[PDB]
């Protein structure tokens, strides 16, 4: 009988075609079936970088560190690199353009403690914050692999993570990556180093896909080949036209 | 001292374009400022229409006739004109597809007491629900205005009406149309005999525009809104 993950290893064609390499997951949420160009890489778990911004927010929201997606977060004066980080954000724009410094600062209101905590309540990949409590997802211990981060975001898209219904709601509001008329996507980007990653789904009239991506990156430049693979992907599937 | 409300007449351009004439009205939530190209027409009241669907989908869920956007409503098995409606949907869909059955139905479980006593509470245009429970939006006697439709809208995005944070976050949510790196459109579309409407709002970075236009009669409801918006550089 079949698989729950089946493998297609066609998809390496897509990472071939740019000279590079990695794993595309996906979940058939009706079907309850997953696929992936590589079973082995699917299972490795990674440093999540900034995909780590989507529990970031769940806890945040939840202590009332962040009060809603409207409150503003005042730029710290300090020029950084990213020129979108040197402005004032809210939780929405935060995490569109992926702002660091105001994430550092939610983890350490949050406090080591209570991330602990929320993290094993999560399930979340290694479950591991040793390092610095505003760092640890950057060059820490903690570990995720691409399967783990469907089961995180399954739950999330449930409503089912030991969080409140309204917390769950905001950051999937915050999530919203593109709409049209024939898709949603709700999803999160993440770099560190050698690792590009994009976790998160896509929402259709009768069905949702889950999808996780990690990469090979041996430099910055190539980071828009994260949503351009996977959208191959799910082209190839006839998920997206 | 500076005027709350100014009139762009240049915008009748991208009506007539068309052969058509309406109203388009703008605010601008930062600045607390509207604009429009028809200052007597922008509160002049209409018949809402689908724009209804709206503070319909509210009521039902407040309310509890509808549990969550997920809820499936089957297909009552009657072929009906647009091909979208002749399937199951969710409150999704639902607001997507304007799938009128669905809606009918939200409002007969809710009820002539409990619909009027909601219109009441939101200060929904005329607040008046005379006609037939499942029909007064598109041929009763409500009425609301584009001006109104904006005030409305406002309280919803600041989850301001007296209806639960949830019900108004599972509307907005409902009410998503277009979002891509530079805007996020959260909108409904409405058609009565001779008006068509588009309401709803642009978010953007760091500020958000309501809109509310209305016209003398379908893709020109959008099509004329964003040429007025691309005329404001509101969107690219
Ligand atoms: C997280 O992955 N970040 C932050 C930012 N995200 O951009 S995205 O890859 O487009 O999501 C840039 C890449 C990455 C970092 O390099 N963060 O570490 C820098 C800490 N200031
Ligand atoms: C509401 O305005 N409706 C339902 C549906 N909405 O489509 S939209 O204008 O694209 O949002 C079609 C038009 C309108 C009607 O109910 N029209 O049918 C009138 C016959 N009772
Ligand atoms: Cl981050
Ligand atoms: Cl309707
Ligand atoms: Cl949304």
């Amino acid at each position: 009988g079949p698989k729950e993950w089946q493998e297609n290893k066609s998809w390496n064609a897509h990472f071939t075609e740019h000279k590079s390499q990695g794993v595309v997951v996906l979940w058939n949420e009706n079907k309850q079936q997953g696929f992936t160009n590589n079973l082995k890489r699917a299972n490795q778990a990674f440093l999540p970088a900034s995909t780590f911004k989507i529990p970031n927010s769940l806890i945040a929201l939840d202590l009332g560190v962040v009060k809603d997606e409207h409150q503003v977060f005042k730029w710290d004066g300090q020029t950084r690199d990213i020129a979108t980080w040197n402005r004032d954000h809210n939780l929405i724009t935060a995490m569109k353009y992926s702002v660091v410094p105001v994430y550092q600062e939610f983890a350490r209101q949050i406090g080591e403690a209570r991330m602990s905590k929320m993290l094993h309540a999560f399930d979340y990949g290694n479950e591991d914050i040793s390092g610095n409590v505003d760092s640890f997802w950057l060059d820490g211990g903690i570990r995720i692999s691409a399967t783990e981060q469907i089961s995180f975001l399954r739950k999330l898209y449930h409503n089912k993570l030991h969080v409140s219904e309204r917390s769950q709601r905001i950051v999937k509001q915050a999530m919203l990556t593109e709409a049209n008329g024939d898709y949603i996507i709700r999803a999160k980007t993440g770099y560190s180093p050698k690792i590009g990653w994009w976790v998160g789904w896509v929402e259709l009239d009768d069905n949702v896909w889950f999808f996780a991506m990690n990469m090979d990156m041996p430099t910055s430049d190539g980071l828009g080949l994260r949503q351009a693979i996977t959208k191959e992907v799910l082209k190839q599937e006839k998920i997206i036209p």
